[PDB]
């Protein structure tokens, strides 16, 4: 559930 908007935006599947 961690994710990263940022480039690139990354996600995390916690």
């Amino acid at each position: 559930g961690k994710a990263l908007f940022s480039n690139p935006p990354i996600a995390f599947p916690n």
